[PDB]
């Protein structure tokens, strides 16, 4: 994270949670495919004894990767799917205020 250059990866990057027990290359590229396209995707796993099923996702275009957080909810039906954005799932895991606000 030191000096951004190239294309920003950050407004590039994105994390979806809620993929079936199985999310495996093929299925997790399956909705994608259908919906969005994505270069890069980084599955997250969990050890054995573990429970993850999240992947990162990548779209080609920044552009088309803020216009995918920025759509309503979107959840998939059987398999409970929920699109998160970095910017978001960093706000949310670290969990810190900094300027004041309504709180």
């Amino acid at each position: 994270g030191r000096w951004i250059l190239k294309n920003d990866v950050k407004n590039r990057s994105v994390y979806i949670k809620g993929f079936p027990t199985d999310a495996t290359l093929d299925d997790i590229k399956e909705w994608l495919e259908d919906k969005g396209q994505v270069l890069n995707i980084q599955m997250r796993r969990t050890l054995h004894k573990a429970f993850k099923g999240s992947i990162f996702v990548v779209f080609d275009s920044i552009e088309s990767a803020k216009k995918f957080v920025e759509t309503p909810g979107q959840k998939y039906k059987e398999t409970d799917l929920l699109i998160l954005f970095k910017d978001d799932y960093f706000a949310k895991k670290n969990e810190e205020r900094k300027q004041n606000k309504v709180e």
